[PDB]
Parts: C-alpha cells; structure tokens; sequence
C-alpha cells in the first residue's frame, strides 16, 4: 500500500531522505519560488511535461494543511508538528521538483551523489565549498 | 497560487461542482479502488500519463493528511468528524477524476460530466429513467 | 416592439406554452448549467453563436431580477412577491434560460424537432397516450 | 456566474465606467428609438449580426421590469418607483444604448465614441469645451 | 544625472510647459482611466511599444508616493497633503498623462494635440474660442 | 492595476527578494551607474533598448522622491523619516536601479539566469553552504 511518490523520477525517499533535515529551504521561501519563477508554465492549461503535474498536487496540499492548520489551530504542540514530521516529508517535494525543472532532471540526480560524499565525510576534511546546481 | 488542479486535464473545479456532493464514492473505498487497478502501474518506475502520476502524488497527500489527523487525535467532534466536512470533499473528487479517467479516457469522463450533468438536474419525469455509466 | 424572443430561432413565444410547468429544471438547479460546461463560450472575447448572444445575455438579466428581488425583502405579503418572481414571470425566464443551452449541446435543428414531437405528446390528452417520456438526444 | 456584459463587442464593463449615469437617455426614449430605428430588423427572421440578436433580448428583459414593478406597484411604493429609474438597474439603460450604435454606426465607431467621450468627461471644466463629440454618421 | 523625462518621445520637456497646471486631471482618474483602457496591455509579459512600457513605471512610482504621504501623515500634516498633489511632483501626473495617447492614438497625434493647443491657450481670451482641440479618434 | 514592474523582462516582484539587502550598492554610490557609462543611450532622441525605457524613468523617480525628501527635513522624529526613503521603500527602488543597469553591460539573458543561481545559493541556510559568493560575468 506504500506507493512510492519519487519512483518515476530516479531516486527514492531515501535518495531524498538522503540529505539532512535543516538543509532543505522553507516552504514559506519555496512556495514562494515557484510562484515567482514557473507561473506561467503552472497556471497553463498544458501539461508540458510529467514533471510539472507533480509540482501542482502539492501546491494543493499546503494549502490543504493550512485548512486544517489555522481551523483547528483556532478552536504550542501542533505548530511544532506542522513544521518537523508531515511537514518536513511535505517540504521535499518542493525542493525536488522545482530543482529538476532548473537545471535538468539528471542533474539533480546527480546533485544528490556528489553530496553525501561531500556531506557524510566528517568535518575533520570536508572541503570547505558544497557542490551547488550550477548555471 | 491561483493553480487549480484541472486546467492540464480539461475539466475545472467549477465543472467537478456541478455534481451534488453525495454522489462521490466514500474515500476508503477509493482506497481499495486505487489500489485495485493500478499495482504494478503505480509503484512502476515508467510514469504512464499525466493523469496516471497526479494520483501518485494524491495518494501520498491523502496519506499526509490522516496521518495528522489521527496524530492530533491522540493528544487533545474535534478532528475526523471535522475535516470530513467542508475540505474531506474535494479529495474524494480529485481521486475519482483519476481513478476513472485512464480506465476510459479523458474525453469519456468528460462528456460522462456533461451527460450526468444534464440527467440530474432534469426532473425525473422526463429525463432517461436510468443514468448512463462508464462504458468503454 | 411586440417582439417575441424566438423569432430567428425557428421558435415562437407560443410555441413553449406546450412545454409544461413541471418540464423544465429549477432555476438556481439550471443557473449553473452556463456554468457547467459554458464557461469558455461564455467568456470567449468571440461570440461562439448568435446563441450565445442571447445566453450571455440570459444571465444578465437574473443578475439584476434577483438583484431587485434580493432588495425586494430589504425594504418592502411578501411570501408571494418573490415566489412570484420564481412563479410568472420567471417561467417564461425559466424558458429562455433553457433554450440557449439546448442548442449547443444538441443543435437547434434538434430541440425545433423536438418540441414538434414533445407537443403532440402533450397535445394529446391523458386519455390515450404513452407515459414515457420522449428525451433529448441526438 | 461572473459574466460581463461585454467581453464579445470590443468595450469591457469598466470602459462603459467612463459614462457618467446622466449621459443616457431615458428609457422610454430608446424603446421608442428602436422601434423607429429597426423595427424590420428585429421582427426579422433572421439575424444578419449579434448586434442586433441582443436588442431583442434586452426589450425581453425591459418588458417584465415595466411589468414586475407595476405588479409590485398596484399589488402592494414610490422608493421602487425610484429604485426601477436609478437603481442598480440602469444596467438597462446602459444596455439599450450600447446596442443601437454597434448596428447604425458599425462595432468600430462606438468604441471611436467611448474614447474620445472619457478625455472629454474627465477634463476640469475650466478647459472642457462644450461641444462633446457626439457621433460621426 | 540631468535627463530629461522626454528625450526618446517626440516632445521635449520645455515642450510640456506648453501645458497649463490646471488642464491636467485629477490622478486618480488617469489610474482608473489605465486600468480600464490597458489593463491587458500591462499585466501582458510583453511589450509591443515603449510608450506602454514606461506606464507600468509611474505606476510603480505612483504607489510609493501614495505609501509615503499615508506613512508620513499616519506616523508624523496637511501642508504635505497638499504638497502631493499640487507640488512639484505633478510630474506624475504629468508623465501619466502623455503616454495614455501615444498608445491609444499613436505618438505621432499627440504632437499633434500639443502645438495646437500652445497656439490655442497663448492667443488672449478676446480671440480665443472655447473650442479647444481635444484629440482625434 | 496590480502591476509588478518586472511582468514583461522576466523576473518578478517576488524574484528580487531573494537577493538580500546589503548585495546591491548604495543608492549614491549606484545612481552615477547611469551617468558612468549610460549617458548616451540615456539621452540618445531614439531609445537604443525597452531597457533604456525603464531605466530614463528610474532616475525620474529619484529625482522627485528625493526632492520631496529635501523638502521634508525643511518643513517637517524625522532622524527617522529622510532614512526610511533610504530603508524600505528604497529598497524596492534599488533593486529597480540594479536591474535594468544589469541588462546592458550583460544581457537580460544574463541576469535572469544569474538570480536563478543566487537564488539557490540564499534559499540554503548557512548551515551547509559555499560561502565564495558567485559573482556576475557573461
């Protein structure tokens, strides 16, 4: 019954639990991205690729959360929990598919590689710069 | 933002309103429907169509919800009888849309709209005594 | 002046007085049908038909009636005043609201043939008659 | 059910903003002008333009409000006397006007009347010339 | 950083003083006249002309004097107020007012409505007709 | 109405506040920009870009809001009010100074391209970064 939500693009949940917890930017800050960049390419009446659609159901959703966040939080424990279990899990989508219509699909499953190598050494040598989707 | 979920997939949200709110099959039995068809094509690495990946990321978003909603039920009418009201009724909807929509295509689930559309609105004394189904 | 609605459209104004009362869909239950599946020839910078002149302009009429008749419970027995606007005067309103959507999901050569065959069904009393009833299809 | 009453014929419903509610005729004048104008073109069988497929439905819509608010009037009252005039209801009015011009004038010219009408309209008096451009024939 | 506010459009910024302080419209009108006439023609991700793309900037640069005399009147008064509108920020009013008719009426006209108009408001009002040329359609 | 100043050139409102507020130069120190190495298609009689447009109604806008700003510290707690044109309203009018600047010693291709990599490099925390910051080039 666990159906996998990051088959169809190369890597797993673990391919994305991959990365640390406090790496991954806001949702505030990535709401806000996509908005900013892809609008006309989200609000068209085109699927322009399987890339996009994925991005939009999402979009849906904290929008949904905050239906049940602000309604239920009106009638200190479940702000907490909005921003650190559902909602960590909830913030990889929007890294992960805003970054693969960026720079390319393959290069954001490539981005992941370079990283934990970069990242799981240890800070005795960890180089001082991180490998960064590049222009 | 302003993005709602059908502009890709022809109907509106406005379109999936025009059906009373009862007629929408309850969500745990598109549970089983979702995973009836669709085994070896949702967990499947290729991603079928566009219609076939928006419900793998709806099944996941249905589970982040309930996921909350038990969690919160566990600590504090409040919650389950709560969120089954005014927003438990659109995920119904985004899922039978999909459900039903590669099992026929598109177009069938489209015109299935406008045919229902008109039969149920018409009183009953001059509409066809039946209402027409998903065919092929 | 004395200008019936349906003159070009191969209709009369007589002509829907055999429709019964209890034929067409309620009016709040058929506002929305424009709404349905209209929506883009409705907002089309093109007209689509001279249908969807008249239909655009189907609506705007109920949006200053009710407009009126939202009004009328502000300010003015009353239980009658705006039943009346969904007894009378709407039933011809009623009529012109269904007529416009007939055409485009059907074609008005299909709903002028089938007003021919829907009135000798109810030109014919209950006498000798079949209760089925003839629907709208191709 | 947002629906202007003019996205088809070149104005929107802000453009006919520009139109003071003191511009229009009365309504009882434009009946009696398009009787006079197109009696044969809207008793016509046959529609030529949309222009004139709408005249018609407004005179559909003008007759119940004439009926409506004597109905209303001599069953019940000077307030919707009043109302019916200037209420929100000048849509109407609005509506009649935009219709005549489009078939006697062309849909080109009306929109050569509405323009040149809102820098006349909004220009100080002190220089505002009272010879409104009334419209070319 | 002595630029002209017109170097690029035809008229020059002496030609404007032509223009009296008086025959301009309240600014208040022009953002709902821009609204009404070119609300597609600025939300549009294209430009077709210059003279509708240096719109948008006063628009931007009309919002920020709306939100500093409300900062500075709520904050601090009717000195300033008065400052804002009749200062010697009617450059804004101004500025919005010339690239209306360059797009509507192309900037070949609205040259066309100026010299005739310095002709027409320096003539003493002896000989001087209240006929004032307001623009061609 | 509601009209971003960045619609048609590829950015938005909402793409600027990305970049930071000590990345852009000092307002005095950026001003002259346009008088370093603009002056000519500043004041060319023929726009040389729609670049160029915007940016001969940038210096139009600081040499009014600033001319109010010197008449504020005549007439007019204002230790607060002639820093808070440079503070916050400034600040989105800084970034309008930067950009169209940015476009023609560059390209607008450029520039779009370069916020999208700043971009990243601010939406991820410092807790695992490059701090050499990626600097504007062809």
């Amino acid at each position: 019954m666990d159906i996998d939500p990051y088959k169809e693009f190369g890597a797993t949940v673990e391919l994305l639990s991959f990365l640390p917890s406090d790496f991954f930017p806001s949702v505030r800050d990535l709401l806000d991205t996509a908005a900013a960049l892809y609008r006309d390419a989200l609000e068209s009446p085109e699927h322009c690729s399987p890339h996009h659609t994925a991005l939009r159901q999402a979009i849906l959703c904290w929008g949904d959360l905050m239906t049940l966040a602000t309604w239920v939080g009106t009638n200190d424990l479940v702000v907490s929990y909005v921003n650190t279990n559902v909602g960590l899990k909830f913030r990889q989508l929007l890294w992960f598919h805003i970054s693969c219509l960026t720079f390319g699909r393959e290069t954001v499953l490539e981005y992941l590689v370079s990283f934990g190598v970069w990242i799981r050494t240890p800070p005795a040598y960890r180089p001082p710069n991180a490998p960064i989707l590049s222009t």
